[PDB]
C-alpha cells in the first residue's frame, strides 16, 4: 500500500539511518526477495528487444549487480546495473550522499564508488541462465560502463567493459554526464562501437549514450549530430543536474554533486523534447528524472521517450510507487487516445 511506505515505512528508515547506509540496506532487501499484471498495451519493442512495461530501474541503485532479481520482482520492465568501473575504487570521501525530503530530492556525489568488472561480471554470470530466460520474456538488463578516476585512457576503460560485459548485456551505456568537443566524443564512441562490434558468440547489445541536462546549445547539437554520425542505439535523457533550482528548501541543498527527483523533472523532459527533434526521432530515448507518478511519464514519453527510467521516487515512495506509475500510465494512456504506449511516444513534436 502506498500509504503505509510514503508516510510511515520510509520516514522511519530515514530518521533512522543516513542517506548511504540505507541504500546498501535497500541493495540487502531487494537482492533477498523478501518483497511482494502487465497489459500488452505497455509492451515496447526497442533497441532490438521487448520490454514488458516501460518503466526500469535507472542507474545508480544497484551499482554492482547484487540485486538484480530483486528488482524485476519488484515490477521493473528492465534493470540497469551499475556504472561499473574497470578497476574496483572507493569513490569520493564521505558524507557523499544528501536528502532533501521537503524537495522529494537528493544529491549525491559518490564518485563512482563501484566493485570493478571481475566482480560484477562474476555476479552477472552465475545468473545468465536466468537472465536469459528474463530477456526472452521482455525483461532486459542494461549496462551502465564508467571509467577509473585515475585511468589514463577513457576509451580504453570503456571498450574493456565492453569486452567484459558485453557478453552479459541486453543494452549498454556510456556516460558523458556524471557530475572537450564534438572530435574527443566521436573517438570515444567509435572506439566502443568498434569494441562491440567486435564481440563473437554474444547477441551484440545496444549502445547508448546518457547525458546531463547540463548541456549548451551546442553541446546538444554535437551529441545529436555524433549519435547519429556514428550510429548510436540510443541516448538516455537526463543525468543528475549540478544546478540547484530557485524553490528548493532542503537544508542541504548548497551540497556539491548531482541533484536528482522532482526538481529535475521538467528539466529532464525539456531536454528529453529537444534531443528528440535534434536527431529528427531517429534515435530511441530513454526518459529519466524526477518520474514519480503514471503523468511523469506519459510527459516524457510524449516529448519523445521510448523508455522512462526512475530512481529517487523509489527512495521516498518506496516498492508501490513502480505498480502506481505503471497503472496510471495504462489508465492515462487509455484516456488520452493511445492504443499502446508506443502511440504516445513522440506525440509532442507531431503537432
Ligand atoms: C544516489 C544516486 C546515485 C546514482 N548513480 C548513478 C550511476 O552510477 N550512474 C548513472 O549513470 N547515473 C546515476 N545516477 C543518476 C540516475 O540514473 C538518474 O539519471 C537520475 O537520478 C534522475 O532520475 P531520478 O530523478 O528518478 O532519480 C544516480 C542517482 C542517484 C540519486
Ligand atoms: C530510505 C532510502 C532507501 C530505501 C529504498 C527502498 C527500500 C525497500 C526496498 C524493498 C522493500 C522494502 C523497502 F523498504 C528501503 C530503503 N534507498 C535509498 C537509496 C539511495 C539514497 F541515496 C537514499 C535512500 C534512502 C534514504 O532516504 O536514506
Ligand atoms: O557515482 C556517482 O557519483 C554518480 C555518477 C552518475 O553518473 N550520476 C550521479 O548522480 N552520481
Ligand atoms: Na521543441
Ligand atoms: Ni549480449
Amino acid at each position: 500500500d502506498d500509504h503505509f511506505y510514503a508516510e510511515y515505512l520510509m520516514p522511519g528508515l530515514q530518521r533512522l539511518l543516513d542517506p548511504e547506509s540505507a541504500h546498501r540496506l535497500a541493495v540487502r532487501v531487494t537482492s533477498l526477495g523478501l518483497l511482494p499484471q502487465d497489459s500488452d498495451m505497455l509492451e515496447v519493442k526497442v533497441l532490438g528487444h521487448k520490454f514488458r512495461n516501460p518503466v526500469g530501474i535507472a542507474a545508480g541503485f544497484d551499482k554492482n549487480g547484487e540485486a538484480v532479481d530483486g528488482l524485476y520482482k519488484l515490477g521493473f520492465g528492465f534493470v540497469e546495473v551499475g556504472s561499473v568501473t574497470p578497476q574496483p575504487q572507493e569513490g569520493n570521501p564521505r558524507p557523499r550522499v544528501f536528502r532533501l525530503p521537503e524537495d522529494q530530492a537528493v544529491i549525491n556525489r559518490y564518485g563512482f564508488n563501484s566493485h570493478g568488472l571481475s566482480v560484477v561480471e562474476h555476479r552477472l554470470r552465475a545468473r545468465q541462465q536466468k537472465q536469459a530466460q528474463l530477456t526472452a520474456d521482455g525483461l532486459p538488463l542494461g549496462i551502465n560502463l564508467g571509467k577509473n578516476k585515475t585511468s589514463e585512457d577513457a576509451a580504453a576503460d570503456y571498450a574493456e567493459g565492453v569486452r567484459t560485459l558485453g557478453p552479459l548485456a541486453d543494452y549498454l551505456v556510456v556516460n558523458v554526464s556524471s557530475p572537450q568537443g564534438k572530435t574527443e566524443l566521436r573517438h570515444l564512441l567509435s572506439k566502443v562501437l568498434q569494441e562491440r562490434d567486435a564481440l563473437k558468440g554474444t547477441r551484440k547489445p545496444a549502445v547508448l549514450v546518457k547525458i546531463a541536462p547540463d548541456l549548451t546549445a551546442q553541446d546538444k547539437e554535437d551529441i545529436a549530430s555524433v549519435a547519429r554520425e556514428l550510429g548510436i542505439d540510443g541516448l538516455i535523457v537526463t543525468n543528475t543536474t549540478v544546478s540547484r533550482p530557485v524553490g528548493l528548501q532542503g537544508a542541504l541543498r548548497s551540497e556539491t554533486g548531482g541533484l536528482s527527483g522532482k526538481p529535475l523533472r521538467d528539466l529532464s523532459t525539456q531536454t528529453i523534447r529537444e534531443m528528440y527533434a535534434l536527431t529528427q526521432g531517429r534515435i530511441p530515448i530513454i526518459g529519466v528524472g524526477g518520474v514519480s507518478s503514471g503523468q511523469d511519464a506519459l510527459e516524457k514519453i510524449q516529448a519523445g521517450a521510448s523508455l522512462v527510467q526512475l530512481y529517487t521516487a523509489l527512495i521516498f515512495l518506496g516498492p508501490p510507487v513502480v505498480v502506481r506509475v505503471k497503472r496510471e500510465l495504462e489508465a492515462l494512456l487509455k484516456e488520452r487516445g493511445f492504443t499502446t504506449v508506443t502511440d504516445a511516444i513522440g506525440a509532442d513534436h507531431r503537432r
